[PDB]
């Protein structure tokens, strides 16, 4: 019956974790997945989340469906985090926001909405990007291409090329953008680049579709949202998919949001309505448990403040890993430059290791990165840093 | 920017849920909603769930992504429940199963899979059906029609007509089937009818897509799953979306499954792979909280047994309300037969009231049913059963 159904090759990032469990090298190390681990190498349970879940757990409550859009306070916490507490665009009722099944479900609901209402829009993703952006958009029958971003040769951005490419795009073509903490390269635009990008976006009338899964891991919560809040100020038709997977350490609960910034309240009404309708035909409504945790942490003034501190500890450990690895590597290999390690932002780093050298890391050391050189900096900690730095030094010499 | 995006009319039921909210009759009763309430008229928290969630909160754990297919134990519990504990189809590795975001999410991933790999298949839903069914399949770009099912004239099934309509369909056209507890009518097929339906599907090479959202509410877990199990035994290419929303009383946590019965292990692998690819391009992976509740309740033998007793308590409660209702109707309305009220199974009942009779129940008694006569039997309990039954007697007598 199903003989023609192709095998699924598997998710790239996952068949790699698979491969990692199977290695029995003692000092092995997963730097391949995009998960935050702390100093001891485990996924934190945030204290704020812990309190929120104690509240959810007492009493165990009835479990009716959430609204299609999710919990009002979940959607409000997404909006405030992204646009700023009490931002004008929110006072004006100019953002249609739903809770979504992770940042992944936000991209999906946004792509389905775009596919339906702007069927001629094409989407362009950064070259390179998180592989899933492409499959999600294409899974909607949206035509997907790449804009020039990372410059392999310099490790910076092909800024002029990128802008030049934006200038060829049609009205309402979508650009799928990373406000900060680029994945996979860690190489981010400066504010000035953003202003330039957003000017082109306004001038060409493109749809900016910002995907933010690491807010608070770049510089701080507000700075990381610069490109969003500035698109807002510029009256752009900004779509924002946001994920709480990483900054709430709550991957498995599937908590994110999708927000669409509208010129007028009537358009918010129309967009919001259709967002709900698009939710309905997909999974009907989102998960209560994750919703509540977001609702309670975002809107409880003290848990909110605590959460911000916990996210910033995560942000700083990654920075100190970057700093530590850079100085370790620069002590141990002469005349090589690892500035990229500290110029990059967030969980990811494009190490500039060759696909071959990434192999050597697997085989000779049981250190896993993605073959494109992406490393998850959060996989490094003081117990493994010296073994990883050394394995890198070794591998940078055949 | 968005002026041309149609307003969304909202959840078809909300025209009712708000008119009820506004009704000022102090004895108003909302029988229009599709939720199970217990003997106290509230959504129950099941004791097995309550225990499962205390286990989830002790200790509060890290929240890594689940597999795209959900927890192995959640996938297993769905299989055993649906197909039978240690069923040959399971022991032979012939069921591709994923956890899903409720049954909605199962129907969605299934529909997308049919649309991707059987792009010429149309889907037929029962006349009448649970309207979300249609939107989910049409939202995949699948053409949707209906098969004759409910007989307005007799309160029974247009079985000859339904069968004759199946005889006209194309190989691989999909029938969305309700193995038991028909929604919205409560009118089910007998096992002999299933036998004939399944022969015709087999002879016409149709894809039976069984959607089981109320297992345990018809007769019992095994029997409710008769059609499922008979389809497997006959070797049909069965799709089964199951929902734990009603029977775990877990609506908001979004817990269901999708199972695809394959003729070989290799087909199992291709279909499973592709279900995972589908999940990936939609929401990446399912929610941990509801997933752990399903895993723990399904696979803890004591909890599983407690769960079955709890469901059968709901099953019996609804029957007690159908019996009492029937009994008052038969007593006060001479000559007229109400056997259909206790022949129907599950939460919903096509009561046989005309639309005019339904309008009179709202306007005269504040009793709210869907205009097609759909009444949620679980909405009735010792506090309102005499009121509702007497009001219906009045309305029928007129
Ligand atoms: C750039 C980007 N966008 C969105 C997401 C969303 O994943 P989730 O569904 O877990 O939020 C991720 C996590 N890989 C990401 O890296
Ligand atoms: C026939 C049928 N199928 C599937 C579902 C799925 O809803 P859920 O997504 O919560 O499982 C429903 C509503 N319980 C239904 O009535
Ligand atoms: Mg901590
Ligand atoms: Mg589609």
């Amino acid at each position: 019956m199903f003989e023609r159904i192709d095998y699924y090759a598997g998710d790239p990032i996952l068949g790699l974790v698979e491969k990692f469990a199977a290695d029995n090298n003692p000092d092995k190390v997963n730097l391949g997945i995009g998960i935050y681990y702390d100093e001891s190498g485990v996924m934190p349970v945030l204290d704020c989340v812990k309190i929120a879940e104690q509240r959810i757990a007492d009493p165990i409550s009835p479990r009716p469906y959430l609204p299609m859009a999710g919990l009002p306070g979940h959607r409000k916490g997404c909006q405030e985090l992204l646009f700023g507490k009490d931002a004008p665009v929110l006072k004006d009722g100019l953002v249609a926001t739903i809770a979504t099944i992770g940042g992944s479900g936000a991209l999906k609901v946004g792509a389905e909405f775009i596919h339906e209402w702007f069927p001629q829009s094409k989407c362009y993703v950064s070259d390179p990007t998180w592989g899933n952006h492409i499959a999600i958009f294409e899974g909607c029958d949206i035509e997907v291409g790449k804009y020039p971003y990372y410059d392999t040769a310099t490790g910076g951005i092909k800024f002029d090329e990128m802008i030049a490419f934006f200038e060829t795009l049609n009205k309402d073509d979508v650009l799928l953008l990373h406000p900060c903490c680029h994945n996979p390269t860690g190489v981010d635009l400066t504010r000035e680049q953003w202003d330039t990008v957003l000017n082109v976006i306004q001038e060409r009338e493109l749809i900016p579709f910002m995907d933010i899964a690491y807010q608070g891991f770049g510089e701080d919560m507000d700075s990381d949202a610069y490109a969003i809040r500035k698109a807002v100020d510029m009256g752009l038709p900004l779509f924002v998919s946001n994920s709480f997977s990483k900054n709430l350490s709550l991957y498995g609960e599937r908590v994110g949001g999708l927000s669409v910034v509208c010129p007028t309240v009537d358009e918010t009404e129309r967009v919001f309505g259709q967002l709900n309708s698009t939710v309905r035909r997909i999974y009907s409504s989102p998960p209560s448990h994750g919703g509540r945790v977001v609702d309670i942490v975002m809107n409880d003034a003290a848990l909110h403040e605590q959460w911000v501190g916990e996210v910033y500890a995560m942000r700083d450990r990654i920075k100190s890993m970057r700093t530590k690895l850079k100085s370790v590597l620069e002590a141990k290999i002469s005349g090589r430059n690892f500035d990229y390690l500290t110029a990059q932002n967030g969980m990811f780093s494009f190490t500039g290791l060759t696909p071959e050298q990434v192999e050597r890391l697997q085989s000779e050391f049981g250190i896993y990165m993605i073959s494109n050189s992406r490393m998850c900096v959060a996989g490094l900690n003081s117990s493994n840093i010296d073994y990883v730095a050394n394995a890198m030094v070794d591998v940078l010499k055949d």
